[PDB]
Formats: structure tokens, sequence, C-alpha cells
């Protein structure tokens, strides 16, 4: 019910990207939402994030959370240390695009870095929901699906948004209308 909503939010933040040839114009936002039978009123935000915010080649789900580590002052790879893991409530991640788990470059995928927010006594990311099941990269397919469900987070496909995501996601591209169809047809 409010999910089509906090899509259409990642959206926008997915616009303030830069486009470029090869990125993937991506918004995210991570939420702290009660447990059980919930009340949208009573989600709180607690990061968001957008492709290419952070210098370099950065993705939306990376600079959402090291908007968050930067903040609580910690290195990046250590945000699953200051993240909350509060009793009764849960952290909910919602991103225009699946999130990857292989990079053409050596940076960490998104899904390994969400996947790590599970460590110790900090009960990190619960689920992840996204608008179009293809990842913020050129690779397409479902393998971040698949290692988040082997990592035991829980993901769903938000339906009714994917040719504007698409759409923000490779403005940058040269051949962007032939691509969305082609997504679109996937
Ligand atoms: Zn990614």
């Amino acid at each position: 019910s409010p999910h089509a909503k906090y899509l259409r939010e990642c959206l926008s933040l997915a616009e303030k990207s830069p486009p470029r040839p090869t990125n993937f114009r991506v918004g995210a936002i991570l939420v702290s939402r009660k447990e059980g039978d919930y009340k949208t009123e009573d989600d709180r935000i607690v990061s968001t994030g957008y492709t290419m915010e952070l210098a370099g080649n950065t993705h939306a789900e990376q600079c959402c959370l090291s908007n968050y580590a930067a903040v609580h002052s910690v290195p990046e790879d250590r945000v699953w240390e200051v993240l909350p893991s509060e009793p009764d409530r849960k952290l909910v991640m919602y991103v225009t695009m699946e999130p990857c788990g292989k990079r053409l470059s050596g940076n960490l995928p998104c899904v390994q870095r969400i996947i790590r927010t599970r460590q110790g006594d900090r009960k990190g990311i619960q689920k992840i929901y996204f608008g179009v099941k293809e990842p913020g990269t050129f690779v397409g397919g479902s393998e971040g699906c698949q290692m988040l469900t082997a990592a035991g987070i829980d993901w769903q496909v938000v339906n009714g948004l994917e040719r504007e995501i698409l759409e923000v996601a490779v403005a940058g591209h040269e051949n962007r209308e032939e691509e969305v169809k082609a997504a679109l047809d996937t």
C-alpha cells in the first residue's frame, strides 16, 4: 500500500543522478518499520541515496549506506555497526531497480553491501522492495535476488512503475528508448 509511494520518492532521488552513457540512475530509501501489522505513519526514514551522489562510480544502495556511515563517523564498510537494530522494528530498503550481485568493476556489488549489514548483534536490512527485476548494471538477470534469498533477506517486486524507472535509469544512454523496450519485453 505505501510501497508505490516510496518507489516514486526513490524515482525522484534517481533523477538527481547525472545522466551518463554507462550509468544506471537509481534511487534508494532506507526505512525503519514496525514489525507486524504496521502503520505507515510510524515509518521512520533512516537514510537516502542515489547513483553517483558520492564521488566516483557509486550505486544508489552504496550511497544510501555510505551517507549514513558518514553521518555516524564510521568507515563505509563498518556501517553495519551503527545501523539501527531496535526491538520490534525492521530495516527495509526501497530501491527502483534490483540490487546488483555483480559489477563490471572491482567495486563490491550492492547485494553484498546489503548482506554485510547483518553482523554480530545487529539485525541489518531485513527486506528489499524494488520496481524492476533487473539490476542497476548492464548484466541483467536475477542474481541479486538469488543471493538475497540464499542469505535469508526477503524481497518483493512492486509493479506499475517499470517504464518510468527504466526511462530514468538509462536516460544518459545512446540507445535508451530501444533499451527500455527490451527490458520491458524481458
Ligand atoms: Zn549496484
